[PDB]
């Protein structure tokens, strides 16, 4: 039979949950099987995009592999904190062994998580990050690291002492936590190289908004060498580059992964983007839950090791570790 997803390159944080904990590289090894058909309640913010479809795929496939029963519910959007609270309350009242949560906000579920913990039910923090002290384990990554890996990739191509090259940087909506973290990471990582970054151009992750920013930047700086920023930005920039006759003169990068960015890399139109292996974040959360329920050793705070995908390695990575399969329909049971 064909290779399993594991062992998988990961990075764990010690002390776990510490805001200043140290990262170390480790291979993540899950259990071969669960000892019983544990019931896992899985609460998602929504099922509206490819990203959370990818997390769904990981949770469903890892639950199947281990032999456990997943019951997944989704709240319909990031406006829906109250529905996520009720859906979690309800899955616990109905009876469950552990709860895996992709939280709509960092603090908003803290009250209900505290109440669940009083019932000796493990709660796993999946992807987004929860500030509750009653979390048993985290399966997630940092957007600082996503930005940093994107920046280091470019900085290696353009080391100190080589000719200055200009990057147009389009980080997403100003002041958003994830954006400001990716920004700091990107800027820290390119420091001391021949990269010059233009002042950041923020805006909402709308296609037209980001296209207009890139247009305006190209007008102002005709010699821009790279356009880097959100996946929305990189996807929208492909057409602009084509229309302006800049293909191969300006390269595109995103600081996170989407199907559109993936196809772009495949087709030679987008140069690179990091992958957080969100499918594997889903799988690890399930493995963590099972290990806790069975009293086994587990890694308390861990994420997949972030790596940059480009033409030279995209064919070497199974898509299903970093995106949902094409055509995949969401699974709830
Ligand atoms: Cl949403």
């Amino acid at each position: 039979s064909m290779a399993e997803w594991y062992p998988y390159d990961a990075a764990k944080i010690d002390p776990p949950f510490a805001a200043d904990g140290k990262s170390s590289d480790v291979k993540y090894v899950p259990l071969e099987k669960a000892s019983k058909p544990w019931k896992l309640c899985v609460s998602f913010p929504h099922m509206k995009d490819a990203y959370w479809l990818g997390v769904d795929y990981g949770v469903a496939e890892e639950s199947k592999r281990l032999g456990v029963k997943m019951n997944l519910v989704e709240a319909g959007g990031y406006t829906e904190l109250n529905k996520q609270i009720s859906q979690i309350e309800d899955c616990v009242a109905s009876g469950t062994d552990a709860v895996i949560i992709g939280a709509i906000s960092a603090d908003g579920l803290n009250k209900v998580i505290g109440e669940i913990a009083k019932k000796k039910i493990p709660v796993i923090d999946l992807v987004n990050g929860i500030s509750s002290p009653d979390i048993a384990a985290k399966s997630l990554v940092s957007f600082y690291t996503m930005g940093a890996e994107t920046g280091s990739y470019l900085a290696k191509k353009h080391p100190a002492g080589t000719p200055e090259v200009v990057v147009g940087w389009f980080p997403g909506p100003a002041g958003a936590g994830w954006v400001e973290a990716a920004n700091k990471g990107f800027m820290d990582a390119v420091k001391g190289s021949a990269i010059k970054v233009l002042e950041p151009k923020y805006g909402d992750t709308g296609k037209e908004v980001q296209a207009k920013l890139v247009e305006d930047a190209l007008q102002a700086a005709p010699n821009i060498r790279y356009v880097a920023g959100t996946a929305v930005t990189a996807e929208a920039a492909q057409g602009l580059i084509r229309e302006r006759g800049l293909k191969g003169k300006v390269d595109l990068l995103a600081f996170y992964m989407t199907p559109g960015v993936y196809e772009g890399i495949k087709r030679g139109l987008i140069m690179a983007a990091p992958a957080d292996s969100m499918v594997i974040q889903g799988r690890i959360a399930v493995d963590q839950a099972v290990r806790i329920l069975e009293g086994k050793d587990y890694v308390k705070h861990v994420g997949p090791k972030i790596f940059v995908v480009d033409s030279a390695n995209i064919a070497t990575v199974p898509q299903a570790n970093i995106l949902p399969p094409d055509g995949f329909k969401p699974v709830f049971n």
